[PDB]
DNA sequence: CTAGCGACTAATTTTTCGGTTCACGGTCCCACAACTAACGAC
C-alpha cells in the first residue's frame, strides 16, 4: 500500500523526511533567501525548520499543512536575527 | 703643688536586556574525460 507521504510522516517513519526533504528544500532556500542575504545562515534556518517539523509532526492534520508549517517557520527563523545582538 | 680671689564599609534589593518558546490556509595554453569512426579478431 502506497501510502501518501502525509501518512508516512504521522506514522514515524523517517524515510518521510527524507520525501519533504527533497520536495521543498529549494522552495525554503526560496524563502530564506528573500527574507536574508547569508547563505550559510540560510542554510542553517533550512535545516532547523525541517528537524522542528520531525519534532512538531505530531501536530499535522493536513497534506498541505505541512508546506504551510515549514513556510512559517523559516520566516520567523529569519525574523529573529533582525533582533539576535551577536548577528 | 693647692687654695683664695678678682563618614566609610558592608549588606540587601531592584531592574533592563538576552534567552527561550510557539509554531496553516576575456585570452591563451595545457590536461582530462567522452567518444566515435575505422580496424582487427572470433
Amino acid at each position: 500500500m502506497l501510502y501518501s507521504d502525509f501518512e508516512l510522516l504521522k506514522i514515524g517513519d523517517t524515510s518521510a523526511l527524507d520525501h519533504i526533504h527533497a520536495k521543498y528544500f529549494r522552495s525554503i532556500l526560496w524563502i530564506g533567501r528573500q527574507w536574508l542575504n547569508d547563505d550559510f545562515l540560510i542554510e542553517s534556518l533550512v535545516q532547523d525548520t525541517f528537524l522542528k517539523l520531525w519534532v512538531n509532526r505530531d501536530k499535522l492534520e493536513s497534506p498541505e499543512h505541512i508546506f504551510y508549517f515549514l513556510r512559517f517557520v523559516m520566516k520567523r527563523e529569519c525574523i529573529s536575527y533582525y533582533r539576535k545582538p551577536k548577528y
